[PDB]
Formats: C-alpha cells, structure tokens, sequence
DNA sequence: TTGACTCTCTTAAGAGAGTCA
DNA sequence: TTGACTCTCTTAAGAGAGTCA
C-alpha cells in the first residue's frame, strides 16, 4: 500500500511465509562443465499454497493483504521489488526467475529487469561459461546449445549475397 | 496436392521476385569486436510489395500463388523451406532471421528451427564472438550484453540462503 | 488469378482483475 | 478477512485464413 512502513511490512510478511515453503535442492549446470547447487524455495503444487497467497493460472500466483481496510494483490514474484522503480528504459520491469523455477519465490533467485532481458538468461551459458550478465546468472540458461535446426540459409538460383 | 516440382516453381518464383527487392547494405557486430557486413533484401513498407506478396500484418507478409485454380498461400519467409521437414522433437519449425531484419527475405538470411531456437538468437554473442549454434549465427544477437537489470537478488531478513 | 486490405492465433517468459464462500 | 477458484492481457519472436473486386 501507500506507505514505505507499510510496503515493508508486505515485503516482511511475504519473506517469512515463502521462508517457510519447502526447500528443494536442485543442481544445476553452471557452464564450463561445471555444476552448482540451488536452494528454491516452492509454493505448493496444490492449495493451500501460504498466508496471502493463491493460484491465478497453472504456474501463477498471486499475493494479497488488506491494509486500510482495502485489498492489495500482487504477482506472487514482484513482491521483492515493490520498492523500485516498475519501468526501465521504457520498458515493464518484469520478476525473472536466476533458477528458472517458475514455483520458487526465493527473493535470492529473483531480479527485477525486462522482459528481454528475463527471456535472454534461458540461453546464457552461465557463470562459468561466460555470463555477461551484470547482474549474473545463477546457472547455465536451460536453451542454452547448438539447437535443433532443421535448414540452414539456402538459394536455389544466384540472386542473393550474404 | 501439389508436385514436388510445383514446390520448386513456387520457391524460383519468390527467390526472382525478393532478388528484385531493395538491397541495403547494414555494418553489424560479429562479437569480439569485430564488424561485419549483410546485404538484406527488404520487403518496402508499403503496397505493393511484389507479384505474390501482401502484409498480414505491421511486419508480417503471405506470398500466394494460383495452381491449377487452386489458391495456396505462405507466410512470406517460409517459402525457402516448403522441401523441408516442417517440425523437429514435436516443435513446429518457424522462419528465422540471423540478419535480425524483419522485413529481410534474403533466403540466405533465414533458417528454419523452433520457436524457442528462434528467439535465442537474440541474445548470441556472434560468429566471432563464441556462438555454438550449429546452424552459424551471422551476426551478434541485438540483444546481446550486460542487460539492464534494475534490482538484483536480495532479502531483508535472514529467511533464505542461495 | 491477383492485390490490398481485414481478422484471429502460437509460444513461453511474464501480468491484472472478478466471482464466490 | 482470507481462501480458492475463474477470466483475460503483454511481449516479441513467430503463424493461418476471409472478403472483395
Ligand atoms: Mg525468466
Ligand atoms: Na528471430
Ligand atoms: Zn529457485
Ligand atoms: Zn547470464
Ligand atoms: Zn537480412
Ligand atoms: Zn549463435
């Protein structure tokens, strides 16, 4: 709501019920071939999920308090960053998931940036195999790779260059 | 329906009508620092566009051709793979700029891969810069770099760890 | 047969808001 | 007040199909 007191304790309130989701351990490529270990923390698959919370599509959800007598909701995910600026550039300021989790909600494996910028970490080879990220990766992006592509740039007559 | 030597008359006559769009020359990053040149081949921004083609959409096209008094009709840049298979691990295969130029029919400038295979493209450091698609990037993705992220991983009380 | 418009849809990263109990 | 559901929307890489002359 209104008030940095009262958006602080939003924030407080989100952090202690999340804190008390399950911890699931998950190893992850890290790039260069090497491997890590993150701690997500997961919103159940099924209700009830947490104080303030529940479920607006299969993998969203949604945060609400009543403060003055009015209710406040919000993405489940932007609760961290309710003190920043929403727009970048232009552009929406989106949660985006470090773990590429989408049932996690650990403020540690969120950033608030754009949706571009959110989309791209699904491709980046990750921190140790040269994330440039300056706010860096968590792990290797789960796209990351040579793809699967079916044909390549092709003419059949002698019309086009490169 | 159509012969496989029907499919080949159609691809000749896109590639001769796109061979005689306007060529503009565009200088673009190759990763390592290093700069390069396309040639695209631009579709004009408005009617008419050439025998065969019009706009679906703000930058999307159709080229339609009549045979034996039967109407067929394409999206604008999928016709250089009508002899391909159309999807690959249960994904439909979709045309794929690497000059990052929509209005670009260069057949020479497309492949042919899933969506998500599309999309990273964006953010690939280049052929000079330590892209590992197998099909080669051309060019340095546009999105490629350190982002712009507004807010980094974070807490305010001591509930979670990485 | 052709051109120049019209409309809605797909995907996977993300959202807001209303209906009931 | 809180919970558990319902619905549609945004973006930027991509699509199919209708109408009229
Ligand atoms: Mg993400
Ligand atoms: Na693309
Ligand atoms: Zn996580
Ligand atoms: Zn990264
Ligand atoms: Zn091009
Ligand atoms: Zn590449």
């Amino acid at each position: 709501a209104l008030t940095n007191a009262q958006i602080l304790a939003v924030i407080d309130s989100w952090e202690e019920t999340v804190g008390q989701f399950p911890v699931i351990t998950h190893h992850v490529p890290l790039g260069g071939g090497l491997q890590g270990t993150l701690h997500c923390y997961e919103i159940p698959l099924a209700a009830p999920y947490g104080v303030g919370f529940a479920k607006n599509g299969p993998t969203r959800w949604q945060y609400k308090r009543t403060i003055n007598q009015v209710v406040h909701r919000w993405g489940s995910h932007t609760v961290p960053f309710l003190l920043e600026p929403d727009n970048i550039n232009g552009k929406t300021c989106t949660a985006s998931h470090l773990c590429h989790n989408t049932r996690c909600h650990n403020p540690l494996h969120l950033c608030w940036e754009s949706l571009d910028d959110n989309k791209g970490r699904n491709w980046c080879p990750g921190p140790n195999g040269g994330c440039v990220h300056a706010v860096v990766c968590l792990r290797q992006g789960p796209l990351y790779g040579p793809g699967a592509t079916v044909a390549g740039p092709q003419q059949r007559g002698s019309h086009f260059v490169v």
